[PDB]
């Protein structure tokens, strides 16, 4: 579990929102495992604008950070499950690293700032939803 709050937005994994959340829907892109609601309180959250593919990530499996390297955002394949049928993540960036259900949500952060949550992994691979390009969470 967990989210970013930046201004008066919250971005969660769509499989994971609430019914609060899709109450207060502002977008939401099932391809990339993305939602994103509204809230009264303002955000302190800063959101990175780079090309950064190195970082930190949180691993609530392990209750530790690790520092990763990881692929730029592209399409990438997952299975199935109470979420999702086989498809293509959009926005998707891998890396070698530990990872298992229930770490979802956890932030994955350079030093400019949050880039991404984890969304997927598999086999000693995690999988991160990029949020680097939705310029409107600052506006
Ligand atoms: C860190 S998740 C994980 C890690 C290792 C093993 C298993 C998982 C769980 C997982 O991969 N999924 C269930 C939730 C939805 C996920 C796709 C989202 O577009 C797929
Ligand atoms: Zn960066």
């Amino acid at each position: 579990s967990g989210a970013i709050y930046v201004g008066n937005y919250r971005v969660v994994n769509r499989h994971l929102a609430t019914h609060n959340d899709w109450a207060n829907l502002v977008w939401e892109d099932s391809s990339r495992d993305l939602l994103v609601s509204s809230t009264t309180a303002q955000g302190c959250d800063t959101i990175a604008r780079c090309d950064c593919q190195t970082g930190v990530y949180y691993c609530s499996s392990r209750r530790k950070h690790y520092p990763v390297s990881f692929s730029k955002p592209s399409l990438i394949f997952v299975e199935a499950s109470e979420y999702y049928p086989a498809r293509y993540q959009s926005h998707l960036m891998l890396a070698v690293g530990h990872s298992e259900p229930g770490d979802c949500g956890g932030i994955l952060r350079c030093q400019h700032g949050v880039v991404g949550i984890v969304s997927t992994g598999g086999n000693g691979l995690v999988g991160f939803a990029d949020v680097r390009d939705l310029l409107w969470l600052d506006e």
